[PDB]
């Protein structure tokens, strides 16, 4: 039993809800919230901008120190940093960016990072400003993640298309 409330169950391990991921995190304080990061951990917009703004820029300050020490992430890669006021940990995961020209096959590699955590709150990787089709992202998630993932989708209308088209 966990405190995630009101999610539709898609499979044995994948759940989905129309919700603000920042509000879900603020409400649930999960062990792990996933950020839709880029390789430079520059949290400008989308999920990343919203998460970082909710931490009062502390996520960005921590991230800049991480990059100064370690250099950029790989597309498809991840790092674990603090969850600040939102979660115990934030798993920063880099899905491929279609608006940058990155190969969508790396989306599976990106989702594999979730398997290192038993339970996660997460957005749909590579969707939104990263350019990929959210329906495809959901399919890759279901076919790749084996741990318990709670997907928060902010837009009610997008949330409806994903449910109604789910195989
Ligand atoms: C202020 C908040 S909370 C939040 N929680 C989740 N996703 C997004 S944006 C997003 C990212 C990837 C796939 C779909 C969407 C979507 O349109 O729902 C957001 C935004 C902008």
């Amino acid at each position: 039993v966990n405190s995630f409330s009101g999610y539709l169950k898609l499979t044995d391990n994948v759940y989905i809800k129309n919700a603000d991921i920042v509000e879900e995190a603020k409400k649930v304080k999960p062990t792990v919230v996933v950020n839709a990061a880029n390789v430079y951990l520059k949290h400008g917009g989308g999920v990343a901008g919203a998460l970082n703004k909710a931490t009062n820029n502390a996520m960005q300050v921590e991230s800049d120190d991480y990059i100064a020490t370690n250099g950029p992430l790989k597309v498809g890669g991840s790092c674990v940093l603090s969850g600040h006021n939102l979660a115990k940990h934030c798993l920063h995961v880099v899905g491929p960016n279609v608006n940058k020209g990155e190969d969508i096959q790396l989306l599976k590699s990106a989702y594999e990072n979730f398997n290192q955590h038993e339970v996660l709150l997460a957005p749909l990787l590579s969707a939104g400003i990263f350019g990929a089709d959210p329906i495809h992202s959901l399919r890759v998630c279901v076919d790749t993640v084996r741990t318990n993932v709670y997907l928060a989708v902010f837009d009610k209308n997008l949330y409806d298309k994903l449910v109604s088209s789910f195989l």
